[PDB]
C-alpha cells in the first residue's frame, strides 16, 4: 500500500478493473508549488517530507480559462477541468499493475489543449486500463498552462519562457529517480501525449535536457512544426507586454513588470490573455512555447531539418477529421446542431477567421487548392472543404511532414491514420472523425462492457492497445498473435501508413498528398 520514494512515503489506493486490481497513486507533488515569487519562474526541486503523502486524489488542475462554448454539452465540457483550479498544481499520477510489477515500461501521459488548458485528471486520460491489460505502469503530468506557464521575456529569469515544458521535463526526472520504486523500468519509459501534447512530446525529442530523460515517443495528432505549435520571440514580446498593459504592469524594468503581474490574481491574468493577440483564431496559441535558449536551443524547424534531435522510434499519426470541431468554433454558417451546409460566400468568409493575417492572395490560394470539385453541385462541397483545410493544415500536413524529415535520419517511424468515428460520439456526424477522439480508444475505455461502446470498438480498443504497448515495449507497434495486419516502418519515398479501423485495417501510402504539396512547398512562402 505505501511507497518509499526519495523526497518521502506515498499511499496510493486499490482499483478493481476487470476482475482484477491496479495500484493508484494519484497527486503526487513533483516540484515546490510555483506560487508568489516562484511564480512565472522554472519549476523548482521539492523539499522531502516525512510523513506519508496521501496519493489517493486528484490534485488541483492548473490555472486556465474553460471552453464556455457549450455548457451543459458533454461532447465539450467532457475536456473541461475536473478538479479545483489552483496555481499549486505541479502534481502527477502513477498507475502500477498489481501484483507490484518487476521491471515494466513506463507510459507517460502529456495531455494537451493548446498550452493554455488541460489536465491529466480528466476521464479519457485515465490509466487503470493500461496498468491492469498490459501490465506497463502509466504516468501523467499537470503542467503550467497558458501565461502562468508559457509567459515570455526571454534571457529574463523571472519569465524566461516555457515553463510549462520544464514542468513536464521536472516530471521526467521524478520517473527517472522514483519509478523503480514501484517496479518500473527507468530505462523504458515511452512519452505519449495528443494535440499540445504531441507538439510537446515531438519538443522532448528536441531538448537536449531531456534526452536521458525516456526511450520512445508516441505523437497523436500533434508535432513541434504545426503552425500553432512555436511563439516567436518578436510575438513572445509583444503579448507578454500586451498583457502588462492589459493589467497596468507596463514598466520600463522588465523586471519590475514581472514583480508586478507577480501580485495580480489568477483570474486577472487569464481574463486578459484572451486579448494579447490583435486577431485571434480557434487555434490561438496566445502563450505558448519560445526558443528560450534553455529547453529550445535554436529554432525547431532548422533542428529537425539539421538531424538535430534523440535517435529512437516514434509512433506519430493524425484522425481522419482533425479539422471539423473548430469550425462551430468560430466559422460563419457552422453549428453542431445543424448540417451546416454552408455556401462559396460563406467558405471564403471562414477562410478570413482561420487565416487572418494572410494575403488575399494566400487566402485565394487555400480556396483554389480545395475548391476543385468531383461534384459542383454536392451541397457540402465548402462544409467539407473548410474542415480539411483547418485540419490538414493544421494537423495532418505538419505530422506528416515531421516523420518524413525525423524517418530520414534512419530511424524506425510508424504512421497511423485513425478513422473510425465514436459510437458514442455526441456530436454531430458531418464532422466525422474528430480532433481528440482516438485518445479513449488508446486508454482502453472501449475494453470495459458497461458503457455502451459496440463489440467492434472493444476489439479496436484492445489492437490499438496493444500495438501501443508492444511500442513502448519492444519499438514495435505490432499485433503479433490475432492474424493482425502487420504495420510496417514509414520511410521518405514509399511513406506508408495504417489506417485504424474497426472493419479492414489497411496499408496505404502517402497520405493526403496533394494537399500536403500546398501546405508545406507553397502556401509557407506567402
Ligand atoms: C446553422 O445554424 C447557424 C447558427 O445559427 C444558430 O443556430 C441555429 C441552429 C439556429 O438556432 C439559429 O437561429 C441560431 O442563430 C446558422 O447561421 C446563422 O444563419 C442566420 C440565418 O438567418 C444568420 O442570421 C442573419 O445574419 C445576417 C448577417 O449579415 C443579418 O443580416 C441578419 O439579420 C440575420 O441575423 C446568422 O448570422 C448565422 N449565424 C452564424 C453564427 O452562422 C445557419 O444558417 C444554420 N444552417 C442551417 C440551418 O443549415
Ligand atoms: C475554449 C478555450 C479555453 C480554448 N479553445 N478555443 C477554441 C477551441 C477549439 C477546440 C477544438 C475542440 C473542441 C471540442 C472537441 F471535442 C474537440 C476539439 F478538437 C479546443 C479543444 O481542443 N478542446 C479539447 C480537445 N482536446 C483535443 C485537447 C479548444 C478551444
Ligand atoms: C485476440 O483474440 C482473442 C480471442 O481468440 C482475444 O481474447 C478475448 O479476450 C477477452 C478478454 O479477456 C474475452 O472477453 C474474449 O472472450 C476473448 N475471446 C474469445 C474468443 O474467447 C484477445 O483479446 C485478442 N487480442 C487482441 C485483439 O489484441
Ligand atoms: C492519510 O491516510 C490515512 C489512512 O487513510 C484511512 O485509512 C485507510 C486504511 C483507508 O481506509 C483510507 O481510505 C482512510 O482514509 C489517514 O488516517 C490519515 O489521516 C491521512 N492523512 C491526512 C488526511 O493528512
Ligand atoms: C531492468 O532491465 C534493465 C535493462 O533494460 C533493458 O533495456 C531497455 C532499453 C528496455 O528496452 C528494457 O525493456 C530492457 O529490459 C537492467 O539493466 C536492469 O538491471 C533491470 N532491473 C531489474 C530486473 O530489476
Ligand atoms: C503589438 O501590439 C500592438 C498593440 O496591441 C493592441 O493595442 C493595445 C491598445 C492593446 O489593447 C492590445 O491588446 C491590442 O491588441 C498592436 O497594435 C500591434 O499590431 C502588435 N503587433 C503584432 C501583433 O504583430
Ligand atoms: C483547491 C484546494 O486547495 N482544495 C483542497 C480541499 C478544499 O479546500 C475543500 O474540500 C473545500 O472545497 O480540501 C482538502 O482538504 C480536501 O478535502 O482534499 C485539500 C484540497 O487541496
Ligand atoms: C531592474 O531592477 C532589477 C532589480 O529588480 C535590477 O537588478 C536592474 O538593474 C534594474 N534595471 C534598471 C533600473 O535599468
Amino acid at each position: 500500500i505505501i511507497i518509499a520514494t526519495k523526497n518521502g512515503k506515498v499511499r496510493g489506493m486499490q482499483l478493481t478493473v476487470f476482475g482484477g486490481t491496479v495500484t493508484a497513486f494519484l497527486g503526487i507533488p513533483y516540484a515546490q508549488p510555483p506560487l508568489g515569487r516562484l511564480r512565472f519562474k522554472k519549476p523548482q526541486s521539492l523539499t522531502k517530507w516525512s510523513d506519508i503523502w496521501n496519493a489517493t486524489k486528484y490534485a488541483n488542475s492548473c490555472c486556465q480559462n474553460i471552453d464556455q462554448s457549450f455548457p451543459g454539452f458533454h461532447g465539450s465540457e467532457m475536456w473541461n477541468p475536473n478538479t479545483d483550479l489552483s496555481e499549486d498544481c505541479l502534481y502527477l499520477n502513477v498507475w502500477i499493475p498489481a501484483p507490484k510489477p518487476k521491471n515494466a515500461t513506463v507510459l507517460i501521459w502529456i495531455y494537451g489543449g493548446g498550452f493554455q488548458t488541460g489536465t491529466s485528471s480528466l476521464h479519457v486520460y485515465d490509466g487503470k486500463f493500461l496498468a491492469r491489460v498490459e501490465r506497463v505502469i502509466v504516468v501523467s503530468m499537470n503542467y503550467r498552462v497558458g501565461a502562468l506557464g508559457f509567459l515570455a521575456l526571454p534571457g529574463n529569469p523571472e519569465a524566461p519562457g516555457n515553463m510549462g515544458l520544464f514542468d513536464q521535463q521536472l516530471a521526467l526526472q521524478w520517473v527517472q529517480k522514483n519509478i523503480a520504486a514501484f517496479g518500473g523500468n527507468p530505462k523504458s519509459v515511452t512519452l505519449f501525449g495528443e494535440s499540445a501534447g504531441a507538439a510537446s512530446v515531438s519538443l522532448h525529442l528536441l531538448s537536449p535536457g531531456s534526452h536521458s530523460l525516456f526511450t520512445r515517443a508516441i505523437l497523436q495528432s500533434g508535432s513541434f512544426n504545426a503552425p500553432w505549435a512555436v511563439t516567436s520571440l518578436y510575438e513572445a514580446r509583444n503579448r507578454t507586454l500586451n498583457l502588462a498593459k492589459l493589467t497596468g504592469c507596463s514598466r520600463e524594468n522588465e523586471t519590475e513588470i514581472i514583480k508586478c503581474l507577480r501580485n495580480k490574481d489568477p483570474q486577472e491574468i487569464l481574463l486578459n490573455e484572451a486579448f494579447v493577440v490583435p486577431y485571434g483564431t480557434p487555434l490561438s496559441v496566445n502563450f505558448g512555447p519560445t526558443v528560450d535558449g534553455d529547453f529550445l536551443t535554436d529554432m525547431p524547424d532548422i533542428l529537425l531539418e539539421l538531424g538535430q534531435f534523440k535517435k529512437t522510434q516514434i509512433l506519430v499519426g493524425v484522425n481522419k477529421d482533425e479539422g471539423t470541431a473548430f469550425l462551430v468554433y468560430g466559422a460563419p454558417g457552422f453549428s453542431k446542431d445543424n448540417n451546416s451546409i454552408i455556401t462559396r460566400k460563406e467558405f471564403q468568409e471562414g477562410l478570413k477567421i482561420f487565416f487572418p493575417g494572410v494575403s488575399e492572395f494566400g487566402k485565394e490560394s487555400i480556396l483554389f487548392h480545395y475548391t476543385d470539385w468531383v461534384d459542383d453541385q454536392r451541397p457540402e462541397n465548402y462544409r467539407e472543404a473548410l474542415g480539411d483545410v483547418v485540419g490538414d493544415y493544421n494537423f495532418i500536413c505538419p505530422a506528416l511532414e515531421f516523420t518524413k524529415k525525423f524517418s530520414e535520419w534512419g530511424n524506425n517511424a510508424f504512421f497511423y491514420y485513425f478513422e473510425h468515428r465514436s459510437s458514442k460520439l455526441p456530436w454531430p456526424e458531418w464532422m466525422g472523425v474528430m480532433h481528440g477522439y482516438e485518445i479513449e480508444f488508446v486508454f482502453g475505455l472501449p475494453l470495459e462492457r458497461r458503457d455502451q461502446y459496440t463489440k467492434a470498438e472493444e476489439i479496436l480498443s484492445r489492437s490499438i492497445v496493444k500495438r501501443w504497448a508492444n511500442f513502448a515495449k519492444y519499438g514495435n507497434p505490432q499485433e503479433t498473435q490475432n492474424q493482425s495486419t502487420s504495420w510496417p516502418v514509414f520511410k521518405s519515398t514509399e511513406q506508408k501508413y495504417l489506417t485504424l479501423n474497426t472493419e479492414s485495417t489497411r496499408i496505404m501510402t502517402k497520405l493526403r498528398a496533394q494537399q500536403c504539396r500546398f501546405w508545406t512547398s507553397f502556401f509557407p512562402k506567402v
